[PDB]
C-alpha cells in the first residue's frame, strides 16, 4: 500500500510492474475546482481540502472536445482520440513515481498537444511509467481545457478572458510546486515537455511571468508559440466568440450576457458549433487558441521573443522530418492514406488554397515558385512531396528554428534535434515518412518493451533519447555519456548545429532548411 498526504488531502496510488521493477502511479488527482456551471469559461479556482483518501487508481475524465472521426477503426487516427469519458469535470493530473520512493527526483511535466482543441493526458503514448522506471524521474501530466471551453476570448472580461486552458496548465504547475516533495520529487528541478500545441504551450510558459518560478527547463517537440497556428489574434478571437454566439442563438448586447447565455448551453452544442466559427478548417485550424489576454500573455509573443522578455534557461527543441504529411489527408485534394497520393500541379495549387486560406494569389504563387522547380521534372511524386514540405516547413521547422535562434541570442544554451526515424509499426502509408507525432512514443520509451514488435534498433534509439531527455532535465545537457554517443552541441545563432535522431547514423548537421526558411521567415510574412 502507498498513500501520500498532499496539501489538500490524502491520495492513494497503485503499484505497477514495469521491466521487472515497480512504478507507483497516482492517476487522476484533481488540481482545481471542476470548471462547471458559473465556473465554465473562467480561470480555474483553487481546490478545497478533503478529509477522506482520494483514490487515484484510474485515469480521470478527459475534457470535452470534438473527436477525429475521419478514419473510423483506423489505429493511426484513433490512437489520439480520448480514451476516458469526456466531461467538463476534467481538471486532473497524473504522477508516476519510481519505486522505491526517490529522495530528490527530477520532475518531467508533460503537456499534450492537439491544436488546443483536443488531447488528453491518458493516451497510451503519454504513459509515464517507463520514464519513471528507467530513469528514476517523476513524470507528471495534466488535463487542461481545450476548444472554446478552454480558450473562448472576450479580452478583458473575466467571464471569458481567454487562455483558460493555459491557466489550467499553470495551476497544475503550482500543484507540483506545492506537493511533489511529498512524492519524493524536487520542486527545484522541474522540466516541462510537450508536443505540438503542448510544445507551443511550453514556449508560452517561458514567456509568462506567472510561470517563471514554476519550472526549471523546457523541451519543445514539434511546436512553438511563433508557429502560424499557435496564437489567435484578438481580432479573430473576437469575431470567433461572436460567430459562435450567433450559431448558438446567444447573440446579446451586454457582452457578459453572451457568456451567461453560453453558460446554459450544453457542452455538445458548444462543441458542434465550434467547428463552424472559421469558414473552412483543418487540424492546423486552431479555432479557439491562446490569445494576448494581458494576464497570461502581457504582449504579443513575437515582441517578447524579439526583445528577450522570457525566462532565461536551457531549451531543447526539435522537429520531425515529415511534419507536414499527416495534415494532407485532412483536406488536400487527391491525397489519401490508402493510395500513394500522386497529385498534379493543379491539385498542389488547390492544396495551397486549403492550407493558406486568406493568402493572396501572389502569396500562393511565391510558394509554388520556391517549391516547384525540380531536378527531374518527371518524378511523379514531385507535387506530392512539395506540398508536404510546404506544410511542414511553414508550420513547424522554420518556426522551431526561428524560436531557437531568437531564444539562444540572449545567452542560454539550446539544443536542436531533427527526428528522422519512421516507426517500424507506423500504421500510416510509407509516403508520409517520419510523421508529426511519431517521435513521442520514442520519447516516452514505448520501444523499450521487447514484447511490442519494435525492432531492436528502435529499442536502442528510444533508450538513447530517453537518456538524453532525462539528462537534459536533470543536468541541463542532453548528452548520452556512456555508450560512446555523438556529442550534442549547443545551437548557436551563427553555426546553427543540430543533432539528427535515427537508427542508423547520429550526425551533427548545420543550418536545417536554410533556403526554405529564408523564404518562410523573412519574405513570406510580408504577403
Ligand atoms: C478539432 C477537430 N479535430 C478532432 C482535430 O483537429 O483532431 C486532430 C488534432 C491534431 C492532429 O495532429 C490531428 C491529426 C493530423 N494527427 C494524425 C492526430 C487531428
Ligand atoms: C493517385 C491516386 O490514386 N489518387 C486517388 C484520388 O484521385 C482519389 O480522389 C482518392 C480517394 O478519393 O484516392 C487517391
Ligand atoms: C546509452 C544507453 O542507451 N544505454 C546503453 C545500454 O543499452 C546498453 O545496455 C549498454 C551496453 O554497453 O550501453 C549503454
Ligand atoms: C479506495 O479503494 C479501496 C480499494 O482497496 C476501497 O477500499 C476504498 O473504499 C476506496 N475509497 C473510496 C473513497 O472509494
Ligand atoms: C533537494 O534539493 C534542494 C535544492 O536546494 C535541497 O534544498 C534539498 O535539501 C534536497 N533534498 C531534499 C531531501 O529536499
Amino acid at each position: 500500500d502507498i498513500i501520500i498526504a498532499t496539501k489538500n488531502g490524502k491520495v492513494r496510488g497503485m503499484n505497477l510492474t514495469v521491466f521487472g521493477g515497480t512504478v507507483t502511479a497516482f492517476l487522476g488527482i484533481p488540481y482545481a475546482q471542476p470548471p462547471l456551471g458559473r465556473l465554465r469559461f473562467k480561470k480555474p479556482q483553487s481546490l478545497t481540502k478533503w478529509s477522506d483518501i482520494w483514490n487515484a487508481t484510474k485515469y480521470a475524465n478527459s475534457c470535452c472536445q470534438n473527436i477525429d472521426q475521419s478514419f473510423p477503426g483506423f489505429h493511426g487516427s484513433e490512437m489520439w482520440n480520448p480514451n476516458t469519458d469526456l466531461s467538463e469535470d476534467c481538471l486532473y493530473l497524473n504522477v508516476w513515481i519510481p519505486a522505491p520512493k526517490p529522495k530528490n527526483a527530477t520532475v518531467l511535466i508533460w503537456i499534450y498537444g492537439g491544436g488546443f482543441q483536443t488531447g488528453t493526458s491518458s493516451l497510451h503514448v503519454y504513459d509515464g511509467k517507463f520514464l519513471a522506471r528507467v530513469e528514476r524521474v517523476i513524470v507528471v501530466s495534466m488535463n487542461y481545457r481545450v476548444g472554446a471551453l478552454g480558450f473562448l476570448a472576450l479580452p478583458g472580461n473575466p467571464e471569458a478572458p481567454g487562455n483558460m486552458g493555459l491557466f489550467d496548465q499553470q495551476l497544475a504547475l503550482q500543484w507540483v510546486q506545492k506537493n511533489i516533495a511529498a512524492f519524493g520529487g524536487n520542486p527545484k528541478s522541474v522540466t516541462l515537455f510537450g508536443e505540438s500545441a503542448g510544445a507551443a504551450s511550453v514556449s508560452l510558459h517561458l514567456l509568462s511571468p506567472g510561470s517563471h518560478s514554476l519550472f526549471t527547463r523546457a523541451i519543445l517537440q514539434s511546436g512553438s508559440f511563433n508557429a502560424p497556428w499557435a496564437v489567435t489574434s484578438l481580432y479573430e478571437a473576437r469575431n470567433r466568440t461572436l460567430n459562435l454566439a450567433k450559431l448558438t442563438g446567444c447573440s446579446r448586447e451586454n457582452e457578459t450576457e453572451i457568456i451567461k447565455c453560453l453558460r446554459n448551453k450544453d457542452p455538445q452544442e458548444i462543441l458542434l458549433n465550434e467547428a463552424f466559427v472559421v469558414p473552412y478548417g483543418t487540424p492546423l485550424s486552431v479555432n479557439f487558441g491562446p490569445t494576448v489576454d494581458g494576464d497570461f500573455l502581457t504582449d504579443m509573443p513575437d515582441i517578447l521573443l524579439e526583445l528577450g522578455q522570457f525566462k532565461k534557461t536551457q531549451i531543447l527543441v526539435g522537429v520531425n522530418k515529415d511534419e507536414g504529411t499527416a495534415f494532407l489527408v485532412y483536406g488536400a485534394p487527391g491525397f489519401s492514406k490508402d493510395n500513394n497520393s500522386i497529385i498534379t500541379r493543379k491539385e498542389f495549387q488547390e492544396g495551397l488554397k486549403i492550407f493558406f486560406p486568406g493568402v493572396s494569389e501572389f502569396g500562393k504563387e511565391s510558394i509554388l515558385f520556391h517549391y516547384t522547380d525540380w531536378v527531374d521534372d518527371q518524378r511523379p511524386e514531385n507535387y506530392r512531396e512539395a506540398l508536404g514540405d510546404v506544410v511542414g516547413d511553414y508550420n513547424f521547422i522554420c518556426p522551431a528554428l526561428e524560436f531557437t535562434k531568437k531564444f539562444s541570442e540572449w545567452g542560454n544554451n539550446a539544443f536542436f534535434y531533427y527526428f528522422e526515424h519512421r516507426s517500424s509499426k507506423l500504421p500510416w502509408p510509407e509516403w508520409m515518412g517520419v510523421m508529426h507525432g511519431y517521435e513521442i512514443e520514442f520519447v516516452f520509451g514505448l520501444p523499450l518493451e521487447r514484447r511490442d514488435n519494435y525492432t531492436k534498433a528502435e529499442e536502442i534509439l528510444s533508450r538513447s533519447i530517453v537518456k538524453r531527455w532525462a539528462n537534459f532535465a536533470k543536468y541541463g545537457n542532453p548528452n548520452e555519456t556512456q555508450n560512446n554517443s555523438t556529442s550534442w552541441p549547443v545551437f548557436k545563432s551563427t553555426e546553427q548545429k543540430y543533432l539528427t535522431l535515427n537508427t542508423e547514423s547520429t550526425r551533427i548537421m548545420t543550418k536545417l532548411r536554410a533556403q526554405q526558411c529564408r523564404f518562410w521567415t523573412s519574405f513570406f510574412p510580408k504577403v
